[PDB]
């Protein structure tokens, strides 16, 4: 279709234009005197919140060109979320500021790549620091503590995080659901998680959580591509029947098997979820199998020369629960005899033996982790099902913050970490003024979050970040309290690993912008 | 869809001017000497009407920001009357003086967060002062004399209410419909009520109480979540056959099937309703068995294996009548047979000695409470139809009203309590300025409704005020008599409730906006 | 339809600013410099990009002139990218250098038809010139080194094409696919290549690479032309069962057929694609059976009387995977028996003996060596889908870069070769001064690449330029480093290959408008 093409800075101050938009109906939320955002639905009231992830799901802008550049920063900053379960209004308003500087420096006729280069350069050294800066966090004591404050002082959900990682482990699987009364329960099932996510949206029957929930669920394991629901309908047929919902994993599920598939489940017409198998390669059928023998399963490989059309409901596998994100399925419960997964877990161990490898050998270890550790199941219980979802909710948040933390440490939150640590790159110097330049861009723009926090409290920034920056370590101010002090002990944390995560993804949005000379989208 | 983005100011002119013109076309009703608003209507002559709830209603402004606005008060306000049966109009006006004043002072440049404290701070003493100047209702003398005053001078309603409150007791469920003729009939039947309410307004068939009222319905009780209406064809064809309405109560009924119900009984065919089960997890299903026996039923879960496919008609329970409110379900005079009732709650009744946690017989206590209590039925008799319903309408008011008197007390009415209240605390401050004039703003706001009334009536609301201030306790201006004196004893009076549940409401709505920096909508 | 017709300079201003378009916003990804292009898609995030080839796919004006003008060099220089894997983005700036100088020339009244004359010479000369100044890649150590250089300077990279080349010989037939796992994997198969490409597009499903990719298909070889689906139906219900792609080798394809099939697969109902058979009259014939024989499939020839509708799976060929370009089908992996492929190598074979012409001879050896040949297939190995799907790309060019090194040797890159070559053509003339200033228009327009390349590093391209003139040889300027010296010894450089395509194909679409007097098109 004929194209609407901009180039140089008339594209630029498009893009700009329209990561404002974005960045200032976000940022007014920043930190604990955040403001509300009123988002209009077509049916009932208004929403109001105060929830960044919220607002910027929101934006799309009218023009095509800002609205590239809201929907550039948008899809970036949301990667930090997914990463580290926070950061996503953070990174975007850290973008904002990268951009916006870095765009005066090339209007000025500075080098766009140096800029660039310079910008890149500052962050490696700010994630450095940032390590540097850093609180451990691995007894369960230190566990809770975060969980704690992630569960906004809930001492209740640290303590059943910290109980529910001591059970399976630092690397163990952690899911959580309702609870079945005012009381909660933790317990450890057959069950295993993989790396692979929902094949469509729409499987998803809990927007809230945006997961797909199957209960008692049959499970399809076949080794090939399925592209025709022509194959299919035999086996959807034998689930139609015995009235059970039913989860897909196969190498993938491509046109019109997906497409069927995500329509007949979207009409109650039985409950299908698909999702791609596990790994690549041969590993992949190792995988396969090892879903097979936990779930009670067979495997359906075209290699053997099995049929889809000839599969029964027996070949299918097993689990009481299953769930799954956007990038992530976890089996709840195989049927599985421990004779078989025991004697699964048995062999593997031993190939562990005969590795000539030591990629080779951790990737076996791999599979007899996920085997033999079976599933941690969180069961919150509350007394009146709304402070049940609620808690929950708070507990799956706790939850993604802790994993963070025993993963990477903590450091000050209420953006103090990301001051105290461009205050101590003043040095730092690349390899031409540009390359300089670009780095005060950066350093500049790390001061971004607090000061906002401070505005929306209604202080000067200037003065809180002056003041923070004379100080040391995690010395900071308390937004909440104006008082200064040390961000740990008062309790202001972030997981080291969503401040990194922020920035990281910030600076990448924010130096492809600056190195953008043409923009070509379709007319009006 | 394309957005339009507004902040800060530009924003919240647009919502104060929405909340405007809802509170404007309300206010003229308020007090003795309100005005009328017409209403106009598609087919036939316009409605004339002095209730603010039916005026508010209608209004929907073109203006998408505006009407963000008008519909935040609009939605908050409602939850008044739904909570103490009235008081919407007032939260209404009082939600337009508190945001008034509230957006000056955030113009002057005072802080919003502060602002808001402040007002908080205002109306958690304002509560607690309310409590201290009402009167309290308790002994059915005085139960009678609130019913007697709300229906109007009635004195037939208050010994009506009074005898029927003296049957059930306080706590007791009380029902009114339709008398048999010239004089009023009083029975305690088998019956229960729950807190669910409709899953959709819709279903509401008496817009003036604003819920669903169904007769001699069947009743299907399915433990399960219903997301496609193909699971109800069998049933809703069996329940179209008798030809009577439905009633769903399951886990919960979303998105096709609900959507398929809200229409198909918006067009004759076949009148249904549907709510969700009562509770959640295990004792969510101990319930649905309860009014499974209270109503003749059958529960249809799916752990025992049973589909909704194959429910039959004699599956579904049945009652001679059923409500819906807002936030209610109430089944009125079950099927179920003396027998299966009566053995129901003998298992439960001994379930609580076998009890081995306080909570855990405090909830068995409950339901043995629902079960075996009933529910208390009003027939109002009146010789002529026209008189029967009018009287009818009169007893439905008194009896909320009465409830609410019953529940913490009375106060003066006509705006007086909340002016009394207000003069008491001129001295409360808060932590800064900016609260200090939050306070302010609510205390100022306070005087709203009288002020109205009394402008309503032709005099001088400032005058009016000034004196009403100058005394203690309840006295006041009966606007209706120009009098002062003490409102209780002129009979001019508010459950202590409404107005507590108009303050707060309102208070809530017009922190929320007061606290608005940016506002996102569809574009026109 | 009515016609919308322009003539003379009133056509030529449009092309030119047409072709302005595309070249602006392809060139300003040139050098190692190159900045970033962002493609705006109907669903999600905008496209960041700095691949010419992607970019230059995307424009399309809305002025039907200008669209002309713009789609006319868009198609010759990816013809440049078809040849030798590279120089689409350089095609185009040439072109517009060419043709912005050559129409100054024309409106100056100089000869169009002079102009264009001179223009080839120089090009002519030039391509001379870029022979000489060629260096040979011959040895397989030089194939290592130009793939590493390729890859990125990945050394695996170059040391598999080099084993590849090794194994199948530098005319040998080469593939890649995915990897089984962290490790490469060589082998040679029974396969084959022709120059046929897809019939159609949309038969593409690798839009990345515009290549269609089929697994495990079916292949149908049907010795006639065929323009009605009514023939095929029996065949594609037959490849409808089974589950598996078809590839369509007939005569030809057309119309309802065509038509029917392009849809059809557009709509996951079968994968199909179809492609003429190669070469023409006797020796058609004679190729079909070569890949029925290969592929273990049999020809359906009218001749011999056989019927498409009585035509069964069996009769049908098979290879583990099929790939198809704009110009090339190659069959990956044939089922043919080695007994059937061995004995129809034997016959050709002792065809070449009684073979009584030296072109007869000729093509029968060009027949033996695509069967017995077969096609080398690497996969690649990496740990992580994500790094093999990343390297399996780098391989893939790596590969095009080193096929095309090896038939024509390499030469300067950074647009030195082409500035070296014209500073050598000074006193080239031609036959009047027209031609002289069309030689002239040629010349300089062969600094462009380079210019470019330099003015997107930030440096004066007039001087880089000047310098760069001055040397020999290879000697030029390393835009990545700022450093002047041997292009080839500091690792950049370009197939020979691509740099003749991009200039020849450049001159011929330059020379088409500047030769270009009227301009018909549909009204708007
Ligand atoms: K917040
Ligand atoms: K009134
Ligand atoms: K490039």
């Amino acid at each position: 279709a004929a194209k609407d093409v901009k180039f140089g800075n008339d594209a630029r101050v498009k893009m700009l234009r329209g990561v404002n938009v974005l960045a200032d109906a976000v940022k007014v939320t920043l930190g604990p005197k955040g403001r509300n955002v009123v988002l209009d639905k077509s049916f009932g009231a208004p929403t109001i919140t105060k929830d960044g992830v919220s607002v910027a799901r929101e934006i799309e802008l009218e023009d095509k060109f800002e609205n590239m550049g809201a929907q550039m920063v948008k899809e970036v900053a949301s990667k930090a979320n997914d990463a580290a379960g926070d950061g996503t209004t953070t990174a975007t308003v850290l973008a904002q500021a990268i951009i916006t500087e870095g765009l005066k420096a090339v209007a000025a006729g500075m080098n766009p790549m140096d800029l660039k280069r310079g910008i890149d350069k500052a962050v490696t050294a700010a994630v450095e620091e940032l390590k540097a800066l850093s609180v451990p966090c691995s007894d369960s004591k230190a566990i809770a503590q975060v969980g704690t404050i992630s569960a906004n002082s809930d001492e209740t959900v640290g303590k059943l995080i910290a109980e529910a990682m001591d059970k399976v482990g630092k690397e163990g699987v952690i899911t959580v659901e309702d609870g079945t009364g005012l009381q909660d329960e933790l317990d450890v099932v057959e069950g295993m998680q993989f790396d692979r996510g929902y094949l469509s949206p729409y499987f998803i029957n809990k927007p809230e959580t945006g997961a797909v929930e199957l209960e008692s669920p049959f499970i399809l394991l076949a080794d090939k591509k399925i592209s025709n629901i022509r194959e299919m309908l035999p086996v959807l047929e034998a689930v139609a029947k015995a009235g059970k919902p039913l989860l897909i994993i196969a190498e993938d599920v491509e046109g019109e098997a997906l497409a069927t598939l995500v329509v007949n489940t979207m009409r109650g017409i039985v409950k299908v979820a698909a999702v791609k198998a596990p790994g690549f390669g041969d590993r992949r059928k190792a995988m396969l199998q090892d879903i097979a023998t936990l779930t009670g399963g067979t495997v359906i490989s075209e290699e053997i020369g099995m049929e889809l059309e000839k599969a029964t409901l027996e070949d299918l596998g097993q689990a009481k629960r299953v769930v799954i994100n956007k990038d992530t399925t976890t089996i709840i419960d195989g049927v599985g005899e421990e004779a078989a997964i025991q004697g699964r877990v048995a062999q593997i161990r031993q190939q562990i033996e005969e590795a000539t490898s030591d990629y080779d050998r951790e990737k076996l270890q791999e599979r007899v982790a996920k085997l033999a550790g079976g599933v941690a199941v969180i069961k919150v219980g509350a007394a009146t099902e709304v402070e049940m979802k609620e808690k929950k909710a708070r507990v799956e948040d706790a939850l993604h913050a802790t994993r963070a933390a025993v993963e990477e440490g903590v450091v000050a939150g209420g953006g103090v970490a990301l001051i105290r640590v461009a205050s101590k790159l003043a040095d730092l110097r690349g390899q031409n003024e540009d390359q300089n330049v670009g780095i005060k861009v950066a350093l500049r723009a790390m001061e971004a979050p607090l000061r906002q926090i401070v505005l929306n409290c209604g202080e000067e920034p200037s003065v809180v970040a002056n003041t923070v920056k004379g100080g040391d370590g995690n010395y900071g101010y308390n937004a909440a309290t104006e008082e200064y002090g040390n961000m740990i002990d008062m309790g202001i944390l972030d997981p080291t690993k969503v401040t990194r995560s922020a920035l990281q993804y910030a600076a990448s949005v924010a130096g492809l912008m600056i190195t953008t000379e043409c923009m070509v989208t379709d007319l009006p």
